[PDB]
């Protein structure tokens, strides 16, 4: 078992958003993804704009400031830091990728939701129908699910 966050109100705060969306569909794709992961745990997500703010969401380039350097386009599109204090929890998406709201490029959404997983306390599942599979796919979003596995896999840290 990873680490787990020991509440069950957790803070995020957007540190800065990706010039490739208008500022409103970050903050939805954002806000829909901790929602996906709050329907199934005790887990309540808010977003703050200062301040104590437990998952920190920044876009970022190359060496941006971790000991986890990203690639330029393709490849890594983002990472996430497990439960903990300061860059624990916190998720960084690689500026280098195009975000968008739907199919084309880097769906921001799922990609979040993937994260925020991490962010979690949830390691990679190797089963091809979990969120938390290694490997980016788009899937229609208006009928995305959370597999079984992700859900068991979240349960088995908060109840
Ligand atoms: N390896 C790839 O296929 C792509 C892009 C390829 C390219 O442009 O270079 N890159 C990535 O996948 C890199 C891997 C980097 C590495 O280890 O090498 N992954 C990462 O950057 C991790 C981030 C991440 C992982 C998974 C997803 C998604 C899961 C689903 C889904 C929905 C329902 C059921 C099952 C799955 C939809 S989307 C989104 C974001
Ligand atoms: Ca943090
Ligand atoms: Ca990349
Ligand atoms: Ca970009
Ligand atoms: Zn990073
Ligand atoms: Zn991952």
């Amino acid at each position: 078992m990873g680490p787990v966050w020991r509440k069950h109100y957790i803070t995020y705060r957007i540190n800065n958003y990706t010039p490739d969306m208008n500022r409103e569909d970050v903050d939805y794709a954002i806000r829909k993804a901790f929602q996906v992961w709050s329907n199934v745990t005790p887990l309540k997500f808010s977003k703050i704009n200062t301040g104590m703010a437990d998952i920190l969401v920044v876009f970022a380039r190359g060496a941006h400031g971790d000991d986890h350097a990203f690639d330029g386009k393709g490849g890594i599109l983002a990472h996430a830091f497990g439960p903990g204090s300061g860059i624990g929890g916190d998720a960084h998406f690689d500026e280098d990728e195009f975000w968008t709201t739907h199919s084309g490029g880097t769906n921001l959404f799922l990609t979040a939701v993937h994260e925020i997983g991490h962010s979690l306390g949830l390691g990679h599942s190797s089963d091809p129908k979990a969120v938390m599979f290694p490997t980016y796919k788009y899937v229609d979003i208006n009928t995305f699910r959370l597999s079984a596995d992700d859900i068991r896999g979240i349960q088995s840290l908060y109840g």
